[PDB]
């Protein structure tokens, strides 16, 4: 059988352990995330202008009853309670929330003639929403300051929802973001990342109690276009005291990089600190399941110090772009203090377990947090886990090889599977030692053992099933949300194959020239490219930038600012008109006719590159080899 | 039995293979090892200040007669013997080189005045050595520039060796480094880097057929104490034409970082281009198996190609500072190409694997160079390999998590390695099962099956044995020099056990303050500092700066630029007599006296804070869970 089964025995005994560990008792969270509420709407629905569904609460209506399930983490219970605490709220004076419209907060400042707004969202539609019921609740008033506090998609994405570019053109409306916000905003392993992040998210569970619940650090990412609008202010440098709208302003960008993506805002006037996704009510990720280059937790642990000590020892309330705020100078400067000795801790005792030889195999399972750390629910690995972030520290300072040379040059999975299952018995005695292992509770052990078995014979449905149930058990008993929605979209997957069916102009626009031909050079398909060698000076007039393009010993390199006498072909076309051609909204043909792709020398070239240019199916397989 | 064994019939057979695939008639590298040779000392032995032994050739003299050794990897053989190719070379009118003194070469220009040096080697010792032959050779000449091309300690670690402070404080010696090589020169994960360097550099092997033969970019590093001179200028930027003692340099940064830790340098009277470490006679590693964070392979690629551009299209000679040069401006053409090529195919093709689902558990197993790259000598992995920096451009992009829930949560392997056991028969049926695969050559599944036993059961000496033959027969098969040295010293370590037996001061001066103090941190014991809270003024009056330590929640934290007027202690001491302190030279006692540790506040703080301070035993257990 392949439909969710009830939390075993054990698994309901693990919940139980967590509510001897943590404290419940400790039930401020509740009274916090409801301060300062002016208007929840009855029920919440957004709808895109292509009519799709942006977002929408109604399918957690199971966790509003209160009541205990224990195929749920209760601590990840509690976070995903909390995170349905959406609407308008009043942080202090003068400065407001929608909270629960998407994965992250927006936040409006009064100005003396218009709103200050920090972050947009991930969609146009949840911004204009969000915008509207402010208007609503507090007359409406024009934006005049859109703020992105960093260059992520979930801060940026929903501008176009608050925004016109006229608006922007004119003068109207200033966009402000820390100095490398377009650096950083923008995909080379793009189509890896979002495949793994189907698990992470959990795109395909279903709401309810045995499958997606929350995200952390919000309720789940709104579906939409994505836009994009380039700021016209920078934040250079340590930061900068800005005044807005009449309103003061300090920003404290992420230290001592040129390139900042991110920075604190604290506002005098209110003694309110807008802390950037640097603290939120869970440890975050230092690595994101999905995948991305592990962050700086050392780094991260000095920047939140960096904060207490400017900010912190004069604040009366701190808030966030995730999550909900907290009130008083004792409280602020515990949390920070707090946070900052957690990311510290990750990093420096990894590392003391790593010098003292512990591997990236086995840290996660050596390293606990000292009580005071530990006992703080906004310390939870909800988003970040202790376990995935400790090995990530490891991983950026050793690398992923342990050191053993037993694991140095590896066998693909499904070449050693064979001969697992042929050691271990054969199929059968192998799922018979699994169930009896099972049986005891073994549940991490039987999905590292039964998968040797899935990737020697895929298509043994009883190992398929067997393998899902035990994923599913370790899925109710996790804490984190990705974690969770992994080990559920794993038993999916499992039970029932993947899916045999199935870009945003903004984001190709805010892409680097240099990077999008990188991107093009990952395309490339190295059989059809073998032995082949052409070379191409690309001019882009509209943004006076010229590259030249060289294919030789099936590698595609590109470079800025530089010409060749011997290039095959000279191509020249506005950015702009590449961007169109890319997005398969105009043809190369018509750009020539308008006299908008100009051409010399072998008027072939390019076109053999682009058809040399392969393409990714994104429903590959993770849980079972290849099909 | 425990001693090395004869190369199997398979790894014979793997020998012929590797002879099969690659070029042996490809000769050149021999005529261009010997090209410009004015003298080879007859023997060649470096000893240190205090009569150790720094460096010596004698031992590699069973490669001398020529002859094949099937316990060698062929490929490998030939780089072992180019290698030996050792002493004082002409490079172009006015260029020398000593090559094969130590792991690095060292570069002596003639100036109208005396010598510009570039680089140092590794010690003292083997730098004064270099030196007296070039003085025997060519003439007496003083040194007026030294030069370091980047910030590693076989480039910088035998300065005091040419020169003395006395001459740097006259200004009768100039140091030029690239701008940032402070802060690339120097660590938190020392211990572990270190224990894991006696594998990839062979520390306990023999020199011999079954031992340590090469180590790719040079025969071995140099046995001494390390030295430091911190430079007198710094190249900024992009880089910067210079000219010293009569002689035009330009000076190419590693682009476009504000903190270059590398640079290339041309030429132009000699059209003589130096190519840093990016260009070697191997693929270089983008992650060293002794670990460090992975390398920058797309970045890597341009610089070699904005070198192609620059100063390529006009060279007559390229050349290095590890390994022979190459002379004809086709040849260094075609070069740069490939090693352009080479890096960005390692890295845009991991990426369109990575892009269709493949992971970095399979990557290796996927990723084959197209023959334009395959077939080149100085294309071969012989320090990096292809193998591992596959897998290290995925986990720059994806991290260390291959997606499959079954490895999300992994039980240690000393954990997990009694159930494989038990799976698979018992201790003797596993073991008779792999002797089987063993006899059928089968080494790379036999060394992960015969692992889980070894960790199941350590003291199992047959289990062992076992599989140390199996990696030791890896070994004899490797291309590449870490990779042999890894499997031979595992080999070492189950047959023998690890050692029961077992800081450069220039070094401890450059390290900067912050890091320092982060590195104290990673050396605290979490069970000694729990509930402990205390925080002091540091003031290093000698170099301008003042930190504010603060311990809580068993972290450290360190923050520069920043007092406290709530500190328990304010600490006034010049680095230089904290260095002091740290390196046991002087006692706490004996600086207050002298007056050079003033206190005031609580005066016991900052030794509560020492003695909670850790350290770390050197062998730790790699091929076996810990003892
Ligand atoms: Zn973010
Ligand atoms: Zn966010
Ligand atoms: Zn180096
Ligand atoms: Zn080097």
């Amino acid at each position: 059988t392949t439909a969710p089964k009830p939390p075993s025995a054990f698994t309901v005994e693990a919940q139980r352990r967590v509510e001897a560990e943590l404290p419940f008792a400790d039930r401020a969270d509740f009274e916090r995330a409801d301060r300062g509420l002016i208007r929840r709407p009855e029920r919440l629905l957004i709808r895109n202008p292509d009519g799709s569904v942006a977002w929408q609460l109604g399918g957690y209506d199971f966790l509003l009853d209160g009541k205990p399930r224990d195929s749920i983490n209760p601590s990840l219970q509690r976070q995903a309670l909390l995170n349905l605490k959406y609407g308008l709220f009043e942080v202090a004076e003068g400065i407001y929330q929608v909270r629960g419209f998407d994965l992250a907060n927006i936040t409006f400042i009064r100005g003396d003639s218009g709103w200050i707004v920090v972050d947009t969202l991930t969609t146009p539609a949840t911004a204009r929403a969000a915008y509207e019921l402010v208007s609503r609740e507090l007359g409406e008033r024009p934006i005049r300051t859109v703020i992105y506090s960093h260059a992520h998609a979930d801060h940026f994405g929903g501008v176009r929802g608050l925004v016109e570019p006229q608006q922007v053109a004119s003068g109207a409306v200033q966009i402000i973001a820390p100095a490398g916000f377009m650096e950083a905003a923008i995909v080379l392993a793009g189509n890896a990342m979002m495949r793994r992040a189907t698990y992470q998210y959990g795109t395909q569970l279903p709401k309810g109690p045995q499958g997606q619940v929350d995200m952390a650090i919000g309720k789940g990412l709104a579906r939409g276009p994505l836009s994009l609008l380039a700021p016209t202010r920078l934040i250079e440098g340590e930061g900068e005291d800005l005044v807005l709208d009449g309103v003061p302003f300090t920003f404290q960008n992420t230290p001592g990089t040129e390139s900042p993506a991110e920075m604190n805002i604290w506002l005098p006037r209110q003694k309110a600190l807008l802390m950037a996704e640097n603290v939120v009510g869970t440890l975050h990720n230092l690595y994101t399941l999905r995948g991305a280059e592990v962050r700086d937790a050392l780094g991260w642990s000095k920047y939140i110090n960096q904060a207490l000590h400017r900010f912190g020892r004069q604040a009366e309330v701190m808030f966030a772009v995730h999550n909900w705020p907290r009130w008083g100078n004792a409280e602020i400067v515990e949390v920070l203090e707090k946070q900052r000795d957690l990311y510290g801790y990750l990093h420096d005792q990894t590392l003391h377990l790593a010098n003292q030889g512990v591997t990236i195999g086995q840290v996660h399972n050596r390293l606990r947090l000292p009580p005071s750390l530990d006992q703080e629910w906004y310390d939870r690995g909800y988003h970040g886990s202790v376990s995935h972030n400790a090995r990530a520290v490891l991983n950026r300072y050793l690398g992923y090889y342990d050191g053993n040379p037993a694991t140095l040059d590896p066998l693909s999975p499904e070449d050693s599977a064979g001969r697992y299952v042929e050691y271990m018995g054969g199929a059968e005695r192998l799922l018979e030692q699994a169930r009896a292992s099972y049986a005891r509770g073994e549940y991490r052990w039987v999905v590292e053992v039964v998968n040797r078995l899935v990737f020697a014979e895929p298509d043994n449905r009883a190992a398929r099933e067997l393998q899902a149930d035990a994923l599913e058990q370790l899925g109710y008993q996790a804490e984190n949300a990705g974690w969770r929605n992994s080990y559920l979209s794993a038993a999916y997957e499992l039970r029932h194959g993947v899916p045999r069916d199935q870009g945003s102009a903004d984001a190709l626009a805010a892409m680097d020239t240099g990077l999008l031909f990188d991107y093009l050079g990952v395309r490339l398909d190295a059989g059809a490219a073998e032995g082949k060698a052409l070379s191409i000076n690309l001019r882009l007039p509209d943004i006076g930038e010229n590259y030249l393009l060289e294919l030789k010993n099936s590698h595609l390199n590109n470079l800025r600012g530089v010409q060749s006498e011997d290039a095959g072909q000279t191509v020249s076309i506005d950015r702009a008109d590449l961007n169109r051609l890319l997005l398969k909204e105009v043809s190369a043909v018509r750009l020539v006719f308008e006299g908008k792709l100009k051409s010399s020398g072998n008027p072939l070239l390019l076109g053999q590159l682009f058809g040399m240019l392969g393409d990714f199916d994104f429903w590959f397989d993770i849980v079972t080899p290849a099909a």
